[PDB]
């Protein structure tokens, strides 16, 4: 289903056989956890069970407090891509769980029912859930003990009971000191399988990104966020980000580039050229979406998962930058330099290999050893056959990913300019930028022929 | 408190409300814990209890080994920063505790309270303390049973008293060995809450700044290292890397940078400019810290926490390049390049948007949408009205901060420069230095006029 | 061992007292952990011991639900570097697992000892073996238990024996789904020392290779990685890709640089030079290894470790930029501008430092103060006395290193271009680059006063 074209004008190839899921927004969901106020209790004694007792409560006050540290701690976590705060929606949601009568009212909805919609005071309706009843245990089968009337503690099966039906407050405290209360991607203590499917079933979202996110729920946690809210009367409510994909099965290509330099024999004045335009595109309402940053973007089988955010917009003739470099329509972006260096990118299915000057080349392979000898010029080998290249010092693995290569020969284009009038200091400049900088140069030179 | 003026004239916004806490400086306290020498024993037997028990000496164990195993290994962990090392004082204290007798000195002291002051080998003399008591439990409670005259358990109360009074030793193990021996930030388990507050008490800081990092323990956390140090005879110690802040209570101010392009409605020839010196500008004494990576700055309410080591020193007229670009005193640094790209910068207190060419631009609201739209230049709105801006393909969101906003309207300085002469290849140049190119190139077609 | 030579010419200095140890290569290992089919029992009760035997054994059908969970996603995780899969080894492995029988192949080959080489199904031969044998504890002694025909727990010694003989695959699938499958650092929890140990005595590496890392198994886990490959039938199966050294005892030395200005009184016109050659050099088999980006290369001791994968190749006569910059046997590559900051660069042994107009720089001592005051122009002073040194506002901490200095004093070389046709927009040109430029402008000026 992937399919993969190498262009030799351009030493640059693409794969146009995956399919889109951009994230277009942020849905945020409140949980909350009931606590119990056991702080006043300071049951105490020589028993063995007793003192057990008292160490596990010394941990829970201890992870209470630590938790309400982070309360008074507002919480916060390719050059033109801008800045933007990823977590805004979930700390306004937290202002507005701020004012006075929230909490009161978060626990008179959800003290009927495990899962409820809520209107906040903002006018902004979230789905609230519970997924912890310590205050059922606590108050009820632990309560009485640590009352000072007994103070006595029958078996060891009550403390151990408290650390299970616990450990997981333990957790959650520990992550959220350990991430400054901004926690990501979403852990299973934090939000297990199940409560994510059932918020997913009830976020407004369409079947279709319902079942995408069902089958992708790794990536909805790489892709989600977790904001400590308040820690206020006896209850415990964080915020979840979840990712809002509102772009479905549209095409996207990933474009890698590699340098490719003159054949000349002489150690200098060989000049290169180089595509600054790597990573993805996407494509989702009249428009192709640039993803500069290739980490910010994840690869889940054919599906390519992304963010808007750290994205970049271009009209839709990009795409004729991989098949028509001189195009009108639109301009494409070149890096100019003359460092001969040698080096080879691994690509999906294949690897392009461009090693320049006195550097060896092998592909070699798991079984026939060395099947391909590159020389000097820009070279490309679907995966099929070579299973490992190798670049002068290095060692490259290359991907076995099933899938279909095509090599598109055609004449390089740094042989169309003239070494003596190209520029070698561009850094993101445009082939609109060299060749009105060699035209300069070049009706210079006329000028002064024409004058002498 | 912060009160924020967006500047027209360079697309360019500062927020002067925050306080400014920059470290300074760094204090090592040297944290020991107890152990015991069990490896002797190998009480075993079919027994349930003694089963368990060998198990957790086990477990112990290899935890004692995988930390002896650190102490052959030695700790370590925009262009003109430079480089330096952060945990040097950390590692010289540990080296100075590498000497024969510096173990046995920190003993003796110990042996009798759990802080105290104590004179190092090297004549800095550093806090000490001890925060678990894993001898005292072992050697008293549990080695007659381990020891093989018995060999017998009583009952499970041991081993989940054991279990409880260590944990945390395992947990510190633990985090040793991912994070090589130098851990950053310091979790609660290396260091508690109320450790943390005592050992702040008798640090020779004074009154404001041990009240400031009393209220901002979790920035100090995260501003501290946390370095083993030496596991020999019968101790465990490790260095705890506490921040020095030294600058209390000082102006600190934000500078946000936006590309501001020129309004031609052809499609190439529509040169550029954007400013290069975004991040904090902190005064300390008679100067201002410049802090191009805003990641090493954390801002907590109305006071941003701001690191030297990743500063650069400035004079005190960088803060005219806010109010008057070509005021003699100070040289302005620019960017200057035609790519006529949209993009939005979220701001503290708003957001500026600059899109360009064909790219739409929305300031939405969360109960009225559509509020405004932005033509083709510079703009600014403040979050009082406007929720979340949209460009082009992005959706980006609006802190919800409060404060105040200033408008200040100016001519764009990219109309007062000729496009023919303006150059497009400055990465880090300044405006001395684009005006020096724009002059040379003026008097260059100037003396070819007259010589024509 | 290690010795440092500081050039006053280009402002750099080097450390040629290292030993190399570069990877070279990838080993995988399969790794198995037996499971049990309880999914079908469901005993329930309302005693103490039956309900905590229940949430333990959901706490276990939980993280195996979640192993599963991953079993349907791939795994993955200067300018001229180019781009490479580190883990593609391991989903080579994996994927050659994914066939039908190799499962069955795996299970009856370990089914009688513990470590054993299996052939797979493409024909290469990796090392297996068996870490956790949980299905021996649960389908012999906890089976009965778990069976309908009882449904009742004699003692909690049997809940804490399966919590024990247990939490270790917990932590392993935790740290699976955190980190999607793809884990680095190895933690102990995943391979600990004995088992990592006999997987470098099985390996077929040399003795030295052997030792070497088996002196330094934390690094050797810095530098691996473990995959999750299959869960299918009764077995968990995660590859762990294991480095390979093919360099060793190797000279290699790194390289730091400062940027040196010239020492005009003027604000402006204060001409600039920088080397952009920073980072280790690795001497292998002919040929120089270039490692820019100094992160991926840890030092253990005098003996470096590196990753080929994040290197560059580069011909012998790199050493000569050191001695001779102008040497026609290779380029030296620099960095031209003029602005005029002021910045140190900390040193393993020594500081360089360069503070460059109204800067103050001191050198102080921990016992002794102030030990010495700069001069504008590059300087550098050994750690031998001064402990720490300061540049305008910051304070940084030197190494304290043993090893021995030396000074090259040298006129600098940027007294030998004159200012007036110094191009300052040089991001990553050379000495020739630079030389060409100038020779330019000069030819230019000369036959413009010929014509005049």
């Amino acid at each position: 289903n992937i399919t993969e074209e190498f262009y030799q004008s351009t030493c640059s190839a693409v794969s146009k056989g995956y399919l889109s899921a951009l994230r277009t927004g942020w849905y945020t969901s409140v949980i909350t956890i009931e606590l119990s106020n056991i702080k006043e209790n300071k049951c105490n004694g020589t028993d063995a069970k007793v003192k057990l007792i008292k160490q596990e409560l010394d941990k829970y006050k201890n992870a209470v407090t630590e938790l309400q540290l982070l309360m008074q701690s507002t919480p916060a976590t390719g050059f033109l891509l801008g800045v933007g705060s990823a977590i805004a929606s979930g700390v306004a949601v937290s202002k507005v769980l701020h004012l006075e009568g929230e909490v009161n009212k978060i626990k008179s909805a959800l003290l009927s029912t495990n899962k409820a919609v809520v209107s906040l005071s903002n006018g902004v309706s979230v789905l609230t859930s519970k997924v912890l009843d310590l205050k059922n245990y606590i108050d009820k089968q632990l309560l009485p003990i640590v009352n000072k009337q007994s103070c006595s503690i029958s078996n060891i099966e009550t403390v151990i009971e408290f650390q299970q039906k616990m450990n997981r407050f333990l957790e959650i405290t520990r992550e959220f000191s350990v991430n400054a209360g901004v926690t990501t991607p979403v852990s299973t203590y934090m939000l297990t399988n199940s409560e994510l499917l059932s918020l997913i079933n009830d976020m407004p979202i369409t079947n279709d990104q319902k079942k995408l996110m069902s089958n992708n729920v790794q990536i909805v946690r790489q892709q989600s966020y977790s904001i400590m809210s308040i820690i206020k009367e006896e209850v415990l409510a964080y915020v979840v980000q979840l990712p809002l994909y509102g772009v479905i099965d549209t095409p996207c290509w990933k474009l890698h580039t590699s340098p490719l330099c003159t054949t000349n024999t002489k150690e200098g004045s060989n000049i290169c050229l180089t595509r600054t335009d790597r990573g993805w595109y996407c494509d989702n309402a009249g428009s192709v979406s640039f993803f500069p940053q290739a980490e910010t973007c994840k690869v889940q089988s054919n599906r390519v998962f992304c963010d808007t955010m750290n994205s970049l917009t271009l009209p839709s003739e990009v795409n004729l930058c991989n098949v028509d470099i001189f195009n009108p329509k639109y301009d494409c972006k070149i890096m100019t330099s003359k460092t001969d260096v040698s080096s080879s990118v691994i690509t999906s299915l294949g690897a392009i290999v461009s090693c320049y000057g006195k550097t060896k080349c092998t592909a070699s392979n798991k079984n026939r050893g060395i099947i391909k000898t590159f020389s000097n010029g820009c070279d490309y080998v679907s995966n099929k056959g070579v299973d490992t290249v190798s670049v002068g010092n290095t060692l490259y693995y290359v991907n076995k990913q099933e899938g279909k290569s095509l090599y598109v020969k055609g004449e390089p284009i740094i042989n169309f300019y003239d070494p003596l009038v190209f520029p070698s200091d561009e850094f993101d400049a445009s082939i609109s930028q060299v060749n009105e900088k060699i035209n300069q140069s070049l009706a210079f030179i006329r000028k002064f022929d024409e004058l002498l």
